[PDB]
């Protein structure tokens, strides 16, 4: 009792041929032959099937790259292009099918109306018949659709047999020698003179032009997607869709080519239809080929007023036939089958669009009833939308809008095969190899050129609705991840441009501040993220380091989940930063690994920004040694450093995004820069880049000095000063404050040999000897003295930037250098940044 | 010197006044009022000014968001929608102004010519007099404009005064009681019955339509951006622009309403113009309303043959007014002010474009004289375009094309505001009270509707020129970085898996075979990095080190290998390869495969080096990496002009690729050869897959494997089966294995694990006897599988065997190296030993 | 489990017989 699955004949080919075949076979193809001649009609047919052949190749390539499921064509396009461009146009495909149901039931109601009028009495006026008949027949179609998916197939094969009987009837009729009723109306069976005369065009009327015939034929060679829209009922779609679609195209094209060339070799363009017009001996000389076959249509031809023949009578194909009502049965089948195919297609596509929740308020229609989970709620919606348009009943102006909703799907079926094939992601590997990448682009271009040629003001409606529904999904971010070629183009393009940096040398004219930020977990201290993402956005690189302190190195896959949870926090704050974490047994070695290996070619960090050890007085003195060693390692690797201190600390750990002070307008405060060393120009470059943004543009920056030097860079610097007095004894309380803060790090050895001091300094290298204290007294006094000047001139600034001191390695221990760093920036309101470049010409240009 | 600035009255409001004032105020509002009445002319005016006031709200919300130079009107489009649309729209907006200069100048030349022909004689042809006067006038306007922006701002206040004296002239003329001549043309003073008559439409002529009057008025109400194009010369652009711009619109629309409603109460719609219509009693009755004042106007009213009146005479204001030449003066001012305002706005935008760094299309025009900071080379471009279009003198067929350029600008400005406000862009945050994004979206929709309502074929040329420019400009560091940060939002799917590699290549010119092999399947597909570890104690980053790194990059680029280069410093090789695995890369472009060479001389090297060589693979497996080990007969190292040539640089031909797929590793062992065969040198190579299985299920398993490889779409040719995989090898091959595991054998009897560790702590690479006995079958399997491989794959182009992995702590590093040596010896072709990380890299599905 | 697995169809389907993780064939037991 498993649900029934279909083969390729009964499931794809029959459905596609029934959909393609319409009424233009029976009521307009002979007239097109009469107008344009045989040769130009064949050219119209071939130009028309080129587009739908290229689209068949594209949709055959798409559906042989995986396992196709119960979604139809929306499934293919959306899983090969993405939710934006797939869900924008899976909603107009499903609507255009629902209204094509109505526009194929109207064409059957008109035929029944004509049949009833010319036999007896009609029901009502000749427009409300179109309503009664159409509404009653769309209901039997709905009952067939709801009755199961194995009764739809029986109806389709019945319609197919009816159409083939029609073809046989016509082709038998064109061979019987003509009768009097038929030869008077123009039909003289196959002749060479009536075929040669009828090759050349003979245009007559307002719409008798080449483009006026193309515009009639082309929308009837379309509809090739019907059998691909039941992907969820086929045994193996990856082998059933490419065969069915392409053989349906081939065989319907052969049918179109045979009908025209056969009708145009038997029927003459002008004929009168009066049995008295048989030729009379001695009636001078007459007009036309029909004079040889013994008929006389001179008067008609001349006065231009005869009502029969290939170019005047629309049912020429019904009188050539051996029996007339069989052609009417063929016309019934050719319309009912297309209506049923559209009704099934719309409700299969809409259910899949409603299960993938991209749009609001339409979930209700995705429920599946019964064992095959048929869309019972989608059939009723397509039924309501079809009845609403049947009641309008004059759809001569709504047809161009709908026929352009279907050429906009043709342009995205062809863009899906062009994009997937030029992106070339490992993983796109289709079984169907008989397609091209440039033909699939020509198809996408020409389906829009044709869209505009057919009707300029309906192409606009199509494209406008496509844009509206595209932008809704773009602004909604529906969080679905199906492998898509747009997702695979981002990597292609990132790699393509990143490699291209290798072709450019290292120069002095392209310095950029590329910084490595030691944040730990980014949300534990977002102030660093904000400060650094202010001045480096859209200009250079920014990496957020993180060291996972611990004895086991093993990248179990759990780690990737945490890393992706930290990489989305930075994507939500709209920070343009990378995230990188490493494993090491202590923080110094993790930082050293990040400094050695991170980056990619020429895009690698050259500045190290790190917070400040707020708790260095309480923590075990083994941590201070490694903290200072980090800065020493940065200076050894030829980096530049920045130490950032805030009064309240940076670690906020001790949902919603937290807010810091670097996200807000500063005002008309000042940025104070204490330029004490010609480090190269980083100390002056960080505030110049920072203050040029909107939030800091209303501040004036006042560089101090320990005039023509600052001029040549064109840094736009406001004030220049001279520090009052840097080397004098400060107040005794400040000196004792420095002296007692460092005392718990003192060795108390009087004065001894340096080796002897090292003998007990080996176990604790952070101990300070009295000789080291004595021989670095002036510098310590300078550090304690400059704090008072900073307190004076910068009580109420918005940012203070001071030159960073360097302790002589070996002769300056860790605790004393850390005390210096503590004593240049204690008790200050603003953020304080201590910078020192790496002796490189930085200001050699603007940035 | 001191740069000149302007307030809001003289800098924004006056400019927008004079830009909006046109000839329509003088020559066509009386006609429109007669043709459509008062109450419906008011509707036209209000509907027209709604669009311009919504765009004014948008353009004044942009000005309270930062500060912009002159002509940065497009800078928001290029910030919100990319600097391609922005640049193209800026170029079109400047060109349209440059042509508007020509249109206003010829409109002034027509008036002066028609005045001159009356009071004198025309020296030359009517058409050429236009081409002389227009060129002279544009030259004089350029001379005024190019000589400072203080003189232009004085001329454009003289124009304001001339217009305001004409308003007073007209309004004092309407109050004087009519003269005998003036009443003979239609003028009677303000009176109620004429006002009541004229409240309702009276359509006459081929243009008497509501839309026929809208299409004439609406393009005469735009010009509100004349004050926002000089935001760089304003004193306070965030308070001056929103107020001046929005008050100018109000004060011009009040004037339009006042003039229409005050001339509608004043004249009659038609009048004879002859003085001999004195009315006397006796001749019938009077047919009209003018007879109540003593004038017979029946001669025209029945025959439609009078040349005066409100609906027939275009120059009614010249006679209603108390003095005629002042209205001519008003027209002169109203035209020259518009021409000047269009000439300065074109220069500002062209200069901003030529100075733009993100749009070089037209950045090479000329050298500009910035001594007085004038846009000289933005003035000489507008002057040339204006003079060309004046000489052409074809206008009325180019007016709609250029009226739609401005509406394209309006639509994209409003949509850029909406887009930046809906996507919460970080940097769009205006401070303007009355700004709503839904109004800024209605403005865009309406600006696009009106384009196609006014002239449909000129809105398809305006759009088709934006797309020509946009697609012509689309087709190093700033692109490498903006695309790498864009990868952070895409998620990872199994369909887009890329094999990124870390090649342990040393100096890339000691083993070119490794780089040649790995740069074959990763070319244009995925990341490749050439690692190098410099063994030495802690070493200073040095200038020479970067010189060496540049030399190796140059060598790589000369060979046209598309790879990155990276080197680290470490105490030994293993501890540096860990650094490279942990930190190399950038974001989502980080390696996940490790490629090494074969330790060719492990037999004779110091057995502590094989410990580290195997530890490298152990660490790779610890980090979730895939491993490839490559072997050649003659070794990889070639150190033992022209670059060296390997066998991977030549066409392989018809030989085969043999994949001994023995264990399921997720499919990397199948996906490396597939990508290798996607390239031109390996595309003619047959691929054979050998799998192991039983002897009673040869077919049952062969069909299953063929079915599996067909759902992956890989396209491999044969599938063989190996049933003799568990036999014993030949005796003299087992002996060859066991004599090689001898120097590494512990010979400890059979002791507990503690006793083994006792003598294995110093050397951990030796093999206990228990580990010899428990690894007997696993080892003879390698010995026999080598026999099978050498049996089948004697003359292939590439052999691929799945790599065994030994349990950490149950396989000493000499046993595992012995297995690796056994699997691949005595073979001619290159041998690759792949082993993925047990995660799927291949998929059946598409979702 | 503990021993490596020969190629098989069930490892790639979506719906038992899960291939061992790299930590199960490599980490010390
Ligand atoms: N696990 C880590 N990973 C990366 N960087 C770190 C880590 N721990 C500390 N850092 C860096 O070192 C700086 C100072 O070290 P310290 O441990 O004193 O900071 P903290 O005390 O954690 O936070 P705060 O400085 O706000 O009190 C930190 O601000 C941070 O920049
Ligand atoms: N300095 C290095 N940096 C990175 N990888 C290396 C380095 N030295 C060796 N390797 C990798 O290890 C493999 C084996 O190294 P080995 O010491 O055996 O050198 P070899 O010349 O390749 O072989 P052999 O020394 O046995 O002739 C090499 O092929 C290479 O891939
Ligand atoms: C005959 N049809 C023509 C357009 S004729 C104009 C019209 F009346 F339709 F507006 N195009 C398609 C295309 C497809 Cl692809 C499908 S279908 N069911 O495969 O998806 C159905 C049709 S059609 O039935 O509408
Ligand atoms: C009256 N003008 C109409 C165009 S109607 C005449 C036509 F061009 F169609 F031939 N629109 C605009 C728009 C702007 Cl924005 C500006 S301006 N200086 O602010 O940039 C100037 C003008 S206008 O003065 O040319
Ligand atoms: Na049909
Ligand atoms: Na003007």
């Amino acid at each position: 009792k498993e649900p029934v699955r279909f083969g390729w004949v009964k499931g794809v080919m029959i459905r596609c041929m029934l959909n393609i075949w319409g009424v233009i076979l029976y009521l307009r193809l002979p007239w097109i032959t009469a107008q344009a001649g045989i040769v130009l009609t064949w050219i119209i047919i071939l130009l028309s099937v080129t587009v739908t052949s290229i689209t068949g190749l594209s949709i055959s390539a798409i559906s042989t790259n995986g396992k196709v499921k119960s979604g139809g064509t929306y499934f293919l396009i959306s899983r090969s292009l993405g939710p934006e461009l797939g869900g924008s146009i899976g909603l107009i495909f499903a609507f255009a099918n629902a209204v094509g149901v109505a526009m194929h039931t109207v064409g059957f109601a008109a035929t029944v109306r004509d049949l009833l009028q010319e036999y007896g009495a009609p029901i009502v006026d000749p427009i409300n018949d179109i309503r009664i008949i159409g509404v009653v027949s769309v209901t039997v179609l709905l009952a067939i659709s709801l009755a199961g998916m194995e009764w739809e197939s029986k109806a389709q094969v019945l319609f197919f047999l009816v159409i083939m009987v029609s073809f046989a009837n016509y082709l038998v009729g064109t061979l019987i020698p003509p009768s009097e009723d038929k030869a008077s109306k123009g039909f003289f069976s196959y002749r060479a003179d009536i075929f040669v005369q009828n090759l050349v065009p003979d245009w007559r009327g307002p719409d008798g032009t080449f483009f006026g015939m193309f515009s009639i034929f082309f929308p009837s060679a379309t509809g090739i997607l019907a059998g691909a829209n039941i992907s969820g009922d086929l045994k193996d779609p990856a082998i059933a869709i490419p065969k069915g679609t392409l053989m349906a195209i081939f065989w319907t094209t052969i049918s179109y080519l045979a009908i025209s060339a056969t009708i145009g070799s038997c029927v003459v363009r002008d004929a009168s239809g009066v049995l008295n017009d048989t030729v009379t001996p001695g009636w001078g000389a007459c007009e036309g080929l029909a004079c040889s076959y013994g008929w006389n249509f001179t008067e008609c031809t001349q006065q231009h007023s005869c009502h029969y023949g290939l170019i005047n009578y629309y049912q020429t194909m019904s009188m050539v036939s051996g029996f007339a009502p069989l052609i009417t049965a063929g016309i019934f089948g050719a319309t009912l089958s297309s209506a049923l195919a559209c009704l099934v297609s719309a409700a299969k596509v809409f259910q899949c669009l409603c299960e993938d929740q991209l749009y609001p308020l339409i979930g209700f229609f995705g429920k599946g009833y019964g064992k095959n989970k048929e869309p019972v709620r989608g059939y009723l919606l397509a039924y309501a939308i079809a009845v609403a348009f049947i009641i309008i009943a004059e759809l001569n102006t709504i047809a161009p809008i709908i026929s352009n909703f279907f050429l906009c799907s043709y342009a995205l079926i062809n863009f899906s095969c062009f994009h997937a094939s030029i992106t070339n992601s490992p993983g796109w590997r289709p079984s169907f190899q008989y397609y091209n990448k440039w033909a699939a682009l020509f198809g996408a271009i020409i389906s829009v050129v044709i869209m505009f040629l057919l009707t300029w003001w309906a192409a606009l409606i199509a494209i406008g609705v496509v844009l509206f529904l595209l932008l809704y999904v773009i602004y909604k971010k529906p969080e679905v991840n199906w492998g898509s070629s747009v997702q695979a183009g981002s990597y292609n393009l990132a790699l393509s441009y990143s490699v291209g940096l290798n072709e450019v040398e290292d120069h002095i004219k392209n310095y950029r501040p590329q910084c490595l930020v030691l944040t730990g977990p980014p949300n534990f201290r977002p102030a660093l993220v904000d400060f650094v993402g202010t001045f480096t956005r859209n200009l250079s690189l920014m990496i957020c380091g993180h060291v996972l302190i611990g004895p086991h190195k093993q990248r179990m896959p759990e780690l990737q989940l945490i890393a992706n949870g930290h990489t989305k926090w930075l994507n939500k704050r709209k920070i343009k930063a990378f995230y990188s974490d490493v494993i090491a047994e202590d923080l110094r070695r993790g930082v050293q690994i990040l400094m050695q290996a991170a980056g990619l070619g020429r895009m690698k960090p050259n500045i190290l920004v790190v917070g400040f050890k707020k708790n260095w007085q309480s923590a075990h003195p083994a941590t201070v040694e490694d903290y200072i060693g980090i800065l020493h390692d940065a200076f050894d690797f030829n980096y530049g450093v920045c130490v950032m201190r805030m009064r309240e600390g940076l670690n906020v750990s001790k949902e919603e995004q937290a807010t810091t002070i670097f996200q807000s307008e500063q005002g008309k405060k000042t940025i104070d820069i204490y330029w004490l060393f010609d480090d190269g120009g980083l100390t002056l470059l960080i505030p110049y880049l920072l203050g040029r943004k909107r939030r800091w543009s209303k501040c004036k920056i006042r560089v101090f000095v320990g005039i023509s030097l600052l001029s040549k860079f064109r840094l736009g610097f406001h004030e220049v000063h001279i520090l009052p007095d840097i080397n004098q004894n400060p107040r005794a309380e400040h000196t004792k404050r420095f002296e007692d803060m460092i005392a718990p790090f003192r060795l108390n050895d009087g004065f001894k040999d340096e080796a002897t001091v090292n003998e007990m300094r080996r176990d604790c290298p952070w101990k300070i000897s009295d000789e080291e204290i004595t021989k670095n007294r002036v510098k310590s006094l300078r550090q304690v003295r400059l704090n008072e000047i900073v307190l004076d001139y910068s009580r109420d600034a918005a940012l203070i930037v001071i030159t960073l001191p360097i302790g002589r390695k070996g002769k300056c221990p860790s605790s004393l250098y850390m005390a210096w760093l503590e004593t240049l920036s204690q008790d200050l309101r603003p953020p304080v940044i201590l910078i020192r470049g790496n002796q490189e010409n930085v200001l050699t240009f603007y940035c």
